[PDB]
């Protein structure tokens, strides 16, 4: 094909090739953050947003996928664990409990995580959308890959090759727009990195300096797409014609508040609702919200605007449902 | 009178101890090593398993309120005494890594029993010195959080201002051979006691903040927490001044190399020493199996703390060890 939206790169950097996209950002410090939600007690927290432990806890078994159907785990935030096609995939690990480069300052989860690495059966890959702090945790890539080693393949953007290695990881791939590669042992599925509306930072002068983006997982049995961090952009329906319909797409709902300030960073529900249009899936699951308070709205506020959009679209709650930190759902195929 | 008092050379806090040692070159690149190598998950689980502790499944106990003691270890010097009608943390380090950074630093190999939302009612803490081992920022922040001036922290000379810059008014700095009181029930007494060791978070600031450990005379039962010392005198003073104590908490882990442990860190018999000098009827052994801090292999404190003990005419019930999240309940 060519019908595709290539990166994407200025003078040096990369720009989001899209038209909605305008550069000016002033950075994380607690300016919109505050508390405009005030998760209260933390068992207001619990009643309202109860962490469920995980099935390979108390059954480490069974967490193949048996091939058939497709399996999914929801580990907070971004957070997300595909059982498909003989494979077990993870996405944006972050278990710490703050996602920031210091221990003093920072955004710090208000829900545990479900599980701990330890906990969790064996990975045969990670996926890596961009490199912020609450999608790329240093901590989290340490024990992946103290736990595991080359036998955790790891698919990161443009850039984090470098950062990677670094870590410590040996089996790790760069890929671009349009790009695919697969795990040695398993030729059948294919990974392929998609584009995405969103920036990368880390430190300070490294602005969009590694890429960021979404990911296609495309096997014989199931095909599932990984949205990642991303405003509205005309990407996600060229992503939706070139590799047909998903089983299962995670996207967003979350952060989506100053959105004068985010929409051109951060879909809302509603967008959220028009990517899973967009993207042809049979069903969505919301990822972003719940976890971390990364904007200015009510923690509970983007489930309730997801079901407003969700009629909207004349959809139902079983197209773009939303889990229970640690959930599960199985989702066989025709 | 008597009792090994407080001292202060002409720029810090000195140990007035007569045992003594200089060179505290931290630990980044002099013994950055774990020629112990804890790993094999299945081993963990099975050496060093972590318990649900019963304040989990059964918050409404909460225990005591009565004559007697019971205690709960959460790791290194984290430990909860539930001891007349008040229920005190030690040392609460609940994160995974004692460090100022989050990219380098003792990482804990065992998660912590129970987290700070899961805690009960904790009325008071007790800080033994500064050192990331045991005084942990988001720990402090959490329970001040949760608490607030329903949390009296009894910390050092010198931690006053590190406390209030947390956001702790509840706070009360204490030389040694000092103490005070709870608002309510305030028949049970907090006393600071002397101890052998250093205190250091940043460049400069060693000794600038005390050291020590604390001595609880409630009513019905006494409680002794050592924190972090190598041998010196002062723990028979205390055992005197004070005692028989009921239970006493002595770290028996972080004391190879000993060349350069032995000022700063006792060893499992020089724990065994303890409990003989401060005059307790059992003791619980803290520090150990939580981080690695020195080059002695992660379960070796137990075996030498045993061999110790019956070295000198002692037995396990004198002197025992629980499990990650263990409680025990003591009726003397
Ligand atoms: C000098 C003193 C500097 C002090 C700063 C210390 C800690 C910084 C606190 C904030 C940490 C990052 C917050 C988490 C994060 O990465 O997410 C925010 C943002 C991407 O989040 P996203 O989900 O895309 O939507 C959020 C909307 N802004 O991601 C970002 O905004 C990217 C991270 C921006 C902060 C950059 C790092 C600041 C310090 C850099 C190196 C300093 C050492 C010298
Ligand atoms: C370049 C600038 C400096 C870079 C250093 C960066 C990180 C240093 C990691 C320090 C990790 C602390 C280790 C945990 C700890 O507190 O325990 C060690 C020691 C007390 O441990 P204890 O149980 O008493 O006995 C163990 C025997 N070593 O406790 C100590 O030794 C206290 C820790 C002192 C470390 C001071 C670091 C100061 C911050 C420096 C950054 C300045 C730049 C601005
Ligand atoms: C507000 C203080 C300094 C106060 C002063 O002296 O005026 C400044 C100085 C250092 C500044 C930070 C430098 C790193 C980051 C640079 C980004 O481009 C904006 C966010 C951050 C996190 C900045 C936030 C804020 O702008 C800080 C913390
Ligand atoms: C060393 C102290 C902690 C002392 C203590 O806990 O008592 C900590 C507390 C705050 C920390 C600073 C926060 C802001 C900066 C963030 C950067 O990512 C690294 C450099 C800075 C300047 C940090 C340096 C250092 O890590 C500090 C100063
Ligand atoms: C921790 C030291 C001071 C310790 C001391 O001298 O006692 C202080 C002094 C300067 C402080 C920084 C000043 C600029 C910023 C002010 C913000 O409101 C909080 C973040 C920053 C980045 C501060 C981080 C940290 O609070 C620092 C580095
Ligand atoms: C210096 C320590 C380890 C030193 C030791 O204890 O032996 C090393 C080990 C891994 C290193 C990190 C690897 C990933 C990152 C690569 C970047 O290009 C710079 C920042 C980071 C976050 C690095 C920071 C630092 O350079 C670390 C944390
Ligand atoms: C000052 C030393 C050494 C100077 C040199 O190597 O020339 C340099 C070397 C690498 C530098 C760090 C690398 C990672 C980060 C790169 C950012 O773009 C700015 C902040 C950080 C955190 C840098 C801060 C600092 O400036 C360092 C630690
Ligand atoms: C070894 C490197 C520099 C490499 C070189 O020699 O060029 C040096 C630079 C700064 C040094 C650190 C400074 C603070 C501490 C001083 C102590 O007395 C030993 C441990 C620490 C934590 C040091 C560890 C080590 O000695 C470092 C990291
Ligand atoms: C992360 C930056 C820069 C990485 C890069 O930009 O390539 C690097 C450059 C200088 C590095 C430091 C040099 C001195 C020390 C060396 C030790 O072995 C580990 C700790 C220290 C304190 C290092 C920590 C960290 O690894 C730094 C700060
Ligand atoms: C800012 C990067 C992390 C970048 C990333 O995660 O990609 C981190 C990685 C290593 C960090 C340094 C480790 C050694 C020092 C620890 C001190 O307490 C604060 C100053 C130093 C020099 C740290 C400064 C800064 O916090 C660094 C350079
Ligand atoms: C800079 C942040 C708060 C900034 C904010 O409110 O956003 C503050 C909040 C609490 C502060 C800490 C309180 C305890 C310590 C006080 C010391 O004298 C300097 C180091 C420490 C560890 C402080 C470092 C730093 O100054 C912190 C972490
Ligand atoms: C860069 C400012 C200067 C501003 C001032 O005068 O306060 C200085 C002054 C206070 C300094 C801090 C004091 C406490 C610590 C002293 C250590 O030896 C290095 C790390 C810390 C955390 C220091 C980091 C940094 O070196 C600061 C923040
Ligand atoms: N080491 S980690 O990032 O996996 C981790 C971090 C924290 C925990 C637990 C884990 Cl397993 N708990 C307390 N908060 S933390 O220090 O971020
Ligand atoms: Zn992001
Ligand atoms: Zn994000
Ligand atoms: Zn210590
Ligand atoms: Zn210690």
């Amino acid at each position: 094909k060519s019908k595709k939206g290539k990166d994407g790169r200025f003078v040096n950097p990369w720009p989001t090739w899209k038209n909605p996209s305008i550069p000016n950002v002033l950075r994380w410090l607690i300016m919109e953050k505050d508390h405009s939600s005030v998760p209260s007690s933390k068992e207001e927290l619990d009643k309202e947003l109860p962490v469920l432990k995980p099935y390979f806890i108390t059954n480490p078994e069974e967490a193949g996928v048996r091939e058939a159907g497709l399996r999914v785990t929801w580990l907070g935030h971004a957070t997300v664990m595909v059982e498909m096609d003989e494979l077990i995939f993870l996405t944006d690990p972050i278990f710490s409990s703050r996602a920031s480069p210091s221990q003093y300052m920072g955004p710090k989860r208000f829900r545990r995580s479900p599980c701990t690495i330890s906990e969790l059966p064996p990975i045969d890959a990670v996926l890596i959308s961009h490199n912020h702090y609450d999608h790329l945790d240093y901590n989290s890539v340490i024990a992946l890959n103290e736990r595991f080693g080359n036998e955790l393949r790891w698919f990161v953007p443009l850039g984090l090759l470098d950062w990677m290695q670094k870590c410590g990881c040996e089996n790790v791939i760069e890929l671009d727009w349009w790009e695919e590669n697969c795990v040695p042992g398993h030729d059948k599925v294919t990974f392929v990195f998609t584009p995405s509306q969103h920036w990368c930072k880390r430190t300070l002068m490294d602005d969009n300096k590694v890429l960021w983006g979404s990911w296609s997982v495309l096997g014989p049995w199931n095909r599932f797409f990984f949205a990642g961090d991303t405003g509205y952009c005309p990407a996600f329906e060229e992503i939706g014609k070139r590799f047909g319909p998903f089983d299962l797409a995670a996207i967003p709902i979350g952060a989506y508040e100053p959105r004068w300030f985010m929409k051109y960073q951060h879909v809302d529900p509603e967008e959220a609702v028009r990517i899973h249009t967009d993207v042809q899936t049979k069903k969505s699951m919301a990822i972003h919200w719940g976890t971390f308070a990364l904007a200015n709205e009510h923690y509970l506020e983007p489930p309730v605007k997801l079901n407003e959009a969700l009629e909207r679209y004349g959809l139902n709650a079983e197209d773009f449902f939303v889990l229970k930190h640690g959930e599960s759902r199985y989702l066989n195929n025709d």
